[PDB]
């Protein structure tokens, strides 16, 4: 229940 594609280099 997660992701970590447009959070990762969206995030930062």
């Amino acid at each position: 229940k997660r992701i970590v594609k447009r959070i990762k280099k969206w995030l930062r």
